[PDB]
This record gives structure tokens, sequence and C-alpha cells, in this order.
């Protein structure tokens, strides 16, 4: 570990990588150190629950290369390992570079001193610091009460190391249970379900809601989604609240509050995240008590020379106010912006971050703004053409990272032109405050503009025609 680095990026995920890239774009002599508690160099998370499981290629667990839905291979890593310089070389190497200290954790932050201390005792001073620590998976309290035998047979799915362990479990055991009905839980259900159809084994998905993604999607589409996951072979148990987990026979026994017993060999928990804010206390840094995460100003600053980006940040959304998100898009754009600000840009974060999820190559969702199933919603559906699927969208764009194909921009203008797919408008009064797109692609710029303008929209059916017609 060097003693000092001009740019110190704490955490080695998506936000950290985008900030490193941005810093080096604006200052090509810059010396950037990423400190990553994981053994792996920076990598994107979306394939871990999607294309890596759909690959029929051997070796996938070793190589972490995946085929997109269009059949083109891509690495999980943001860049080849050859592109980084060594941490030892970074302070003096000609033209600077980006180094990663892997397997190291920042445990203390000294803001007054512009210094951090690592788990190994090392001290690093900085000029400009980014906190991009992401978040930690939530447990289920019934699992924490359970024996050591239960805990060792529970995966909190989040990293490469979890893909590798679970993929092997999937080939060894007869039954895996996913707890959580959210996008990630549902992705993993389809993933494991596909492998289990091959092996003749069992996959269960359980959650308290009436259908998959029940907190976000309206009842019709949530149920549709549950049927789709069931068509994959998965036993989906909605209305399921876990009372306890123990052991009975040679199995884990999950007892639901309603009396149902579920027997299984392994549990995967996908019940959300908590931002990694441990450094706030030594730092004296403000955390948002309502939403979680480090509070940041318009420019993503927590202090004059500390920025925060990605899952860890609680920022003021241009239209929603204070919020935190768990969006790949946000981690990329806020990371990039934080890097620009670290190099003097003084730019505010005005981005409206999008989210996507794929349940295999034939089903895709996108979301933007305030998407909460308890709001009044208006769904406008149409029938799918051959191109209304994540596969075609990947084929047209060359990428399956939907935030790249959609673009980050908002449309210039909205003027109106005089089920398998659709748009769901989420309303506050009769203002569209959020939108979900189901099998509709390359219209995020439009959805951003509709939410941004915040006009009253009486006839949402005319507005829907922007989504339901060809792109095109
Ligand atoms: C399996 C999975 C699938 C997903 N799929 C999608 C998707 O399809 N679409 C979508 O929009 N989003 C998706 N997401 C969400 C998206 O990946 C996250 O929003 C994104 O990773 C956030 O990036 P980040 O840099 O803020 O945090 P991360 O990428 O989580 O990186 C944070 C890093 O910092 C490290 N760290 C934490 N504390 C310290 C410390 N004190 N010292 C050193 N290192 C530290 C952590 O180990 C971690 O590596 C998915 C997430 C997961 C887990």
């Amino acid at each position: 570990a060097p003693s000092h680095v001009p740019f110190l990026l704490i955490g080695g995920g998506t936000a950290a990588f985008a900030a490193a890239r941005s810093i080096r774009a604006r200052d090509p002599g810059a010396r950037v150190l990423i400190v990553s508690e994981d053994p792996e160099l920076p990598y994107m998370r979306p394939p871990l629950s999607k294309e890596l499981w759909f690959s029929d290629d051997p070796n996938v667990t070793k190589t972490l290369r995946f085929k997109q839905w269009n059949g083109k291979e891509r690495s999980i890593y943001f860049q080849p390992p050859s592109f980084y310089v060594s941490a030892q070389d970074l302070p003096h190497i000609e033209n600077g570079g980006v180094a990663v200290l892997t397997g190291k954790k920042v445990v203390q932050l000294d803001v007054r001193d512009n210094m951090v201390k690592l788990n190994d005792g090392s001290q690093i001073t900085y000029e400009k610091c980014l906190i991009a620590t992401g978040g930690t998976p939530r447990s289920l309290s019934a699992i924490d009460r359970a024996g050591a035998e239960v805990k060792s047979r529970t995966t909190l799915f989040r990293k490469i190391g979890d893909f590798r362990s679970l993929e092997k479990i999937s080939r060894e055991v007869k039954s895996i249970t996913i707890i959580g009905g959210g996008f990630l839980g549902s992705e993993l259900a389809c993933a494991l379900g596909r492998k289990a159809r091959a092996l003749g084994t069992e996959v269960i998905q359980l959650f308290p809601e009436k259908g998959n993604m029940g907190k976000i999607l309206p009842e019709y589409l949530s149920n549709w989604t549950m049927e789709k996951v069931r068509r994959e072979g998965v036993k989906v148990m909605p209305n399921a609240i876990v009372q306890s987990v123990g052991v009975s026979s040679g199995k884990l026994l999950i007892k639901l509050k309603d009396g149902r017993k579920v027997e299984t060999d392994h549990i995967v928990a996908a019940v959300g995240l908590e931002p990694n804010v441990k450094l706030a206390k030594t730092g004296g840094l403000e955390i948002d008590s309502d939403f979680g995460g480090f509070r940041v100003n318009a420019e993503l600053q927590a202090r004059s020379n500390i920025w925060v980006a990605g899952d860890a940040a609680c920022f003021y959304d241009i239209k929603l106010g204070r919020r935190r998100v768990e969006h790949h898009d946000h981690a990329v754009v806020s990371g990039r912006l934080a890097g620009e600000n670290m190099t003097g840009a003084a730019k505010p974060y005005w981005h409206q971050s999008m989210f996507w999820s794929d349940l295999g190559p034939d089903v895709g969702y996108e979301a933007i703004g305030l998407v909460d199933s308890s709001l009044p919603t208006v769904g406008v559906f149409a029938k799918a053409t051959a191109q209304d699927n994540p596969k075609s969208a990947t084929e047209q764009s060359g990428t399956g990272i939907r935030s790249e194909s959609e673009t980050e921009s908002e449309a210039s203008e909205i003027t109106i032109p005089p089920y398998g797919k659709g748009v769901i408008f989420y309303l506050r009064d009769k203002v569209v405050v959020g939108i979900v797109l189901w099998n509709i692609f390359n219209r995020m710029p439009i959805a951003r503009k509709i939410i941004k303008d915040g006009e009253q929209h009486e006839d949402l059916n005319e507005v829907a025609k922007l989504f339901n017609i060809h792109e095109d």
C-alpha cells in the first residue's frame, strides 16, 4: 500500500470503476487507488443473476465470460486486468494510472487528517476521496436465530463468490429455496429453474407478497410474472411469511406463519440491501435516517473533499427528492460525475436513474422514477412484435446492459402523434411520477422526459402510444 494517493476510491465496484475512468479521462496523468475488500478486480453485477446462468458454455465458473442474449461473449470485468498498474508503482509510475488493492478493507476514516486506515493497519492519505462502498445484503431474522447448520446452508447473493458457490450447490443438491420476490430473487428463480429442469431437481421461491415484485408492479403484471416463473418449473409460494428455520430429517425445514412446512437443501436470501455506512461514524459523516446512506449535496459531496456515489449515497433526485437507489445506471452516472467533481467540474447530479431486469431472453422490465404498487397506476398494454424482448434489444444495440442501450439522456420534446408488452404510469394527483415498461425498449429517454416535465396528463392512452408503437 502506498502512503499517499491523490485520488482514493473506497470500494471496488461499479461506482468506483466509473469514477476512476472519469478521473483519468479529465486528468490523464492522474494516480487513482481503488481499495477493494474483495479478491476480484472491478466487475459488473447484473450477469451474476442472468446471462452467466443461461450460458451453456463449459468453464463459466472459472472464466466468468458470458454470452449476451444475442450470442456475443463478454467479460464480467470492467476492463482487462492488464489495464491496471500495481499499487506499489502508482505514486511514481510515468503517466499515472489506476491500481487496485484487492483483499483490503478501509476500517477508519479521518476526515480532518485526510487519511484512512485499512484492516491490515496501513495508513493512506488522500487529496480527494470517493466513498463507493455499496451495500450489504439484508438477512432474515428467522435465519439469524437459526443454528450454525442453517447459516452455513444460506447464501446472501451478491458477488462472484456467491455465483460460484451457488452454481455448485445447484449441481449437488435436490432442492434450493429462494426467499424474496423482488427482481433479484425472481431472476435467480428463473436461473436456477433452468438448471433444475436439466437435472430433474427442485427450486422453490417464497415471499410475503401476493405475486413476484408485488411492492412495485401492479397486481395484473405481478401475477403474470409469477405464472412466468412457475412456467420455468419453479414452485412459487406467495403469501409466505417465514416463522422459523430449523432442521428436520436431513433437511432444512422452513416453517411459514400460515402453517405450511417447506423442506429444502439450501436457502438463497434476496430480501434487499443496507448501504455500507460503517465509515460514517469515524468520519463524522451524516447518514440519512429516513432512506439510508450517506447524505450528499447537489454535487455528491459529503465533505469538501469527500464524495459518495452508487448504492451508498443518499442524494436529492431532481424529481423525487432525497432517495437512495440500487441501480447499475446510477452507480455508473454518479460515479462518473463524482470523478468529474474530484477533478474540479462543480457539476450537480441531475440524472434520473433507470433500472432494468430480465427474466431470461424473452422477458424484460424497465423502471424510472417513483414506482410503488400502492400508488394509483394506469396500465396500457399492447401485443408484442418479434422485437419486443430483451434478446432483440440486445441484438440491435450490441449490449445487454440496458442502461447503455437506453442511453442516459432525456428526450428533447413530447408531442403526441395524431397482452405481451406495456407501460405502467404511476401517479401523484394526475402527475406521472414513475413508469414501468414491460417488454418495451429504447423509450427510456421518453419516459425520463414525461417524468421530468411533470405535466398533467389526462389521456394516458395517447401518452402510451409513445411506448406501444415501434421505436422505430
Ligand atoms: C446479483 C445482482 C444483480 C443485479 N442486477 C441488476 C440489473 O439487472 N439492473 C440494475 O440496474 N441493477 C442491478 N443490480 C444492482 C447493481 O449491480 C448495483 O446498483 C451496483 O453494483 C452498485 O454499485 P456500487 O459501486 O455502488 O456498489 P458495488 O458494485 O456493490 O461495490 C461496492 C464495493 O465496495 C466494497 N467495499 C465495501 N465496503 C468497503 C470498505 N470499507 N473497504 C473496501 N471495500 C469495500 C464491496 O465489497 C464492494 O465490492 C444487481 C445487483 C446484484 C447484486
